[PDB]
């Protein structure tokens, strides 16, 4: 029995026009569709229907097999809220060594869709060269890419993860739209074998994942601290600290580091180093409070070479989280192609953090972003975005600034 799902009252359905495409991705996208069509993932359907969803299509990684990309920003505006269902967002994700990324939408298929509501998901597909007329679809089941779906099966998805979870329970499962988030503190070769695990585990429910992708959340932020041996790994880190803080206490611990003892030999405490210990820590420990009912804004700034700069908030002038992003050297210069990689990774920033997209203010031109924007996106996902407005200066040769 299909899930019923309604629209936000006063709300009608999405229509927006269908951006035009390049032969090449119109080719990949009517073959992708054929074959969702023979399967019964979507049917072609008559012109009573008014309304419509943009599709486009991408490539992940180094896959050189296309997938299909939906933008459903609109439906998902208008679509019910799902709230019901969402298991407050993890705090310790973003503290994990290591985070790997799985895309599950494959999982969405199996998965029928309201009857009522397969109208409002129509999309149209552009022809070869628009010899003909567009065919016009919609979705038989969950659509990739719709607030909808993971909502709808998030009973089927904890089911699935169970087992998993309970063998390992220092491991933590976020999911968020069509991604898993799998963190976690194991080594890198053994958190990689707990993945293929896990990916393997999915498999035998018929759930098929692309190779994952690494996040390492503890290198974003720049963070807080914590046998002979061990002492000497304080002192280190306090010299280090030094050139911080220059209260930092040193020679009462340097004073016990004085002798033969081997890496073995426990060296007691005394009342003298105790008292620079108490006082660092003191050192070592603000900000803005982050309200989870608010939206989430992030401002983007380009400082003139390779430079970007940004800001995370909800109410001006407070930021939760700023930051820069350069381009790399030996890097071609193009100014889109480095924006839409910053603004994916800003958004996989908030989604980690505090589970939410921020919604974007792109500091480029409306037309430029628009055409270029979907040849350089990887995301299963899209933010919301808004271009900072100016009029971009347009001067011919013979005229004089």
């Amino acid at each position: 029995e299909t899930v019923p799902v309604k629209l936000k009252p006063g709300m009608d359905g999405p229509k927006v026009k269908q951006w035009p495409l390049t032969e090449e991705k119109i080719k990949a996208l009517v073959e992708i569709c054929t074959e969702m069509e023979k399967e019964g993932k979507i049917s072609k359907i008559g012109p009573e229907n008014p309304y419509n969803t943009p599709v486009f299509a991408i490539k992940k990684k180094d896959s050189t097999k296309w997938r299909k990309l939906v933008d459903f920003r609109e439906l998902n505006k208008r679509t019910q809220d799902f709230w019901e269902v969402q298991i407050p967002h993890p705090a310790g994700l973003k503290k994990k060594k290591s985070v790997t990324v799985l895309d599950v939408g494959d999982a969405y298929f199996s998965v029928p869709l309201d009857e009522d509501f397969r109208k409002y998901t129509a999309f149209t597909i552009p022809s070869i060269n628009n010899e003909t007329p567009g065919i016009r679809y919609q979705y038989n089941v969950l659509p990739q890419g719709w607030k909808g779906s993971p909502a709808i099966f998030q009973s089927s998805m904890t089911k699935i993860l169970e087992p998993f979870r309970k063998q390992n329970p220092d491991i933590v499962i976020y999911q968020y739209m069509d991604d898993l988030y799998v963190g976690s503190d194991l080594e890198i070769g053994q958190h990689r074998t707990k993945i293929e695990e896990l990916r393997q585990h999915l498999l035998r429910w018929g759930l098929t994942t692309p190779d994952g992708y690494e996040l390492h959340p503890d290198k974003w932020t720049v963070q807080p601290i914590v046998t002979v041996n061990d002492i000497q790994k304080l002192v280190g880190k306090l010299n280090w600290a030094s050139q911080i803080y220059p209260g930092i206490k040193v020679r009462q611990l340097s004073k016990l580091l004085r002798g033969t003892k081997a890496l073995t030999e426990v060296i007691p405490l005394t009342e003298e180093a105790e008292l620079e210990l108490a006082e660092n820590r003191e050192i070592l420990k603000h900000g803005v409070y982050y309200d989870p009912s608010k939206d989430l804004i992030a401002e983007i700034q380009k400082q003139g070479q390779g430079q970007w700069t940004y800001q995370i908030y909800q109410e001006p002038f407070k930021n939760l989280k700023t930051g820069k992003y350069a381009r790399m050297r030996g890097a071609h210069t193009n100014d889109v192609k480095q924006l839409t990689e910053a603004v994916q990774k800003i958004t996989t920033e908030s989604i980690v953090i505090w589970g939410k997209t921020p919604k974007f203010k792109l500091p480029i031109q409306k037309e430029t972003w628009e055409t270029w924007w979907t040849e350089y996106w990887q995301a299963t996902w899209i933010p919301e975005w808004e271009f900072v407005n100016t009029p971009p200066l347009v001067k011919l040769w013979y005229q004089l600034e």
